[PDB]
């Protein structure tokens, strides 16, 4: 019994995916979510939509509450998140207009509530080290690359293909992602610090996100969307609002279509042994047990 | 027609660049400056000078309210700022005594206000996304640089003069800043770190300063106060209160000099245009209105 | 007359040192410590034992009272802090069941109490500017290295030494540790950063402990009981909580041996001029006054 969350960031504060059946406000042990929760369906297959930033985008990335929001979901039945976040380029071949399906990421984020266990009042009781080598579900993230093939949209395997062979827009199959806390964008030095580390993308609200899910025992991939290449090359042209919204705007027709794609995929197959994986896990990651 | 507004940090608390005309204390929508604010004129420029620490220097670098300070500038009128901030150097060419130019930096710095705008009581309502890739005004860094020129100080650009230039005690016309969150000061291997990142100089007050001021709509640019090698060198020495202390003392007089003058030059030309610029990448950085 | 207290953390909650001769309950000015404070003697040497995360082990190494832990131990009359910290190897001549002397750090933490000064109405009044450099005691880590030496536990200077000396299990003389916020694991993408920026243990507890006792005036030694390779290595298997304790039931045995030699070794010394030294390094640091 399979259900998907759809988490809208930056120039996704309204996916609308399908026709809304129902309408939830919902409350957690860790606060409000960033808005009411829409329910519908892809096909037979239940689905939930939230916006992360609110639907007047009011609420910037170190400020959402991702509890919340990822709790709420949980409550409502769902079992998968897909997630948007748009982002920078720090490479040459990762070009606005691409998506890259994360695999790795680097946190740079702070004062964010990250964890549902703790020892204060507003949280769960315990101690959790949830082991994060692999931070996304594995069988999600190939979910999303296999949607984009089924769409017809061009996807680039770095491993497997040549550089010449990266046909323009295409779906990165593969890449790590620094997520720096905002609200403001990177300077020059820090472009070029993070390049040399070897990151490819730069965000600001995959982390926590991607931990709670799997804390919550949720299956989560991301979809980042490259609007921009950050600042690390020529002042024409540098990353702001204007350049990031209007990008984000050519590209949200096939950011639709995969999501509408995977979420399909996923209600096509079992996932039992998968959820059971998912919650021993998390069991086991308690060690005040 | 402009205001100056000028922040002194370790080592500075007292300024004393003028004849106090006037004294405000402000209240903010982010809380209470560091400090009263001292308003009077360079010349025929309006100024106003703020001690980022208070007098006593009883406000370390992590408590600042750098959205006080800022505000309260940017309430008076003010449309540049002038700041101050003592750092330890990570390289070879950058010796105690000299000044640098910052064009650039590194945020190391947690559990800060960094941001005037968000969706709490204690901010502005709206989400404010400002570009930052050369995060200082480059009008005012070009200003503080000729400021040195104009007061005999030595000016060292490494892009135009052979290594043989660098004579100290100098201005330098460029470098990064990496600002940690202190209070403590740098392990050895923290140092070394940050040096192998290719970083000039390590600081504490820099960060969210300089972001908070672009925010505001204002002119800002850094003069940095090289007191101590950190800690990447000889156990004799390496960084401690005494040592900063010491050569900030040393350096005061030139620090002076470069800012009274960076005044005069800043009231001798017209900024409308780069003020309207200023203030229109704010309305066009707000995601919530677009 | 010296007193050395202990912090036991992960795998060690309950160190067993001594028979209970006293314990104390304490409300310090920054709160209450983790638990309560066990009192007795190591021969003829005065010792105090305290669990970083208390006795059922519920409190996360980002919610621990450092402040409370440090300041209460400095109320008894201590003088000396001897720590163990759980941790995971980034390189290869450091192996589980391996110990870390370490003599340096990188901090990477952020929301937690990091200093006793401040003007907030929950610190001292002041500002405390420390020289950390070489941040531990360096006769302290010296003592826990001889320690070691009595106890004929392989000693590893690679200073000293040539690779071929590097024999297993043994306490490494010298080390660097990089403190993560947790509660996660590190990413593979972090490990390798880590990893690449040359340090050589990765853990969560470290800082601002060490950070606080010489703020405090104390001696501080951390002992790094490695009982992974975090995750930069083979899948089977990566760091998860499971492996870090049964690593630790492996090696705690001898950890225990090396820190009762340490207390009768530190009792049996004069620290008249070091104790001295400790405090007025604090007064020298107030840019206050
Ligand atoms: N360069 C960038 N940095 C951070 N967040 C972004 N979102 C889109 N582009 C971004
Ligand atoms: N080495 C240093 N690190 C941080 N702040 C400083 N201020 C002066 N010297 C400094
Ligand atoms: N790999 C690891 N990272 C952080 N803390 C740890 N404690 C034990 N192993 C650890």
């Amino acid at each position: 019994k399979v259900k998907v969350g759809i988490i809208g960031g930056s120039g996704f504060d309204d996916p609308n995916l399908f026709k809304k059946v129902g309408v939830r406000q919902v409350t957690t042990p860790f606060g409000k979510p960033s808005d009411t929760l829409v329910e519908g369906f892809v096909g037979d297959v239940a689905c939930v939509v939230l916006p992360r930033h609110g639907k007047g985008h009011l609420i910037p990335p170190s400020e959402v509450n991702y509890r919340a929001n990822v709790w709420a979901l949980k409550d409502l039945g769902c079992t998968h998140i897909l997630a948007t976040n748009a982002c920078g380029s720090l490479q040459e071949d990762l070009v606005p207009g691409d998506f890259v399906v994360l695999n790795q990421f680097m946190d740079k984020t702070w004062g964010r509530e990250n964890t549902f266990y703790g020892s204060k009042p507003d949280s769960l009781k315990g101690v959790l080290h949830m082991p994060m080598a692999e931070p996304f579900c594995e069988r999600t993230r190939q979910i999303l690359i296999q949607a984009a093939r089924n769409k017809s949209i061009n996807v680039y395997d770095k491993k497997t293909m040549d550089k010449s062979a990266c046909i323009h827009p295409c779906v990165h199959a593969e890449g790590s992602a620094v997520t720096i806390n905002g609200p403001r964008f990177s300077t020059r030095c820090e472009s070029f610090i993070h390049k040399a580390m070897g990151l490819d993308i730069v965000n600001m609200t995959l982390v926590p996100e991607v931990s709670l899910a799997r804390e919550a025992g949720l299956s989560y991939a991301s979809i980042a969307i490259v609007t921009d290449f950050d600042c690390w090359k020529s002042e024409e042209e540098h990353v702001c609002v204007d350049m990031v919204l209007e990008q984000f705007r050519k590209s949200v027709v096939h950011v639709r279509e995969i999501l509408l794609e995977a979420v399909a995929l996923i209600g096509a197959e079992d996932w039992t042994k998968t959820i059971e994986a998912n919650k021993a896990l998390v069991m086991s990651s308690r060690q005040d047990l």
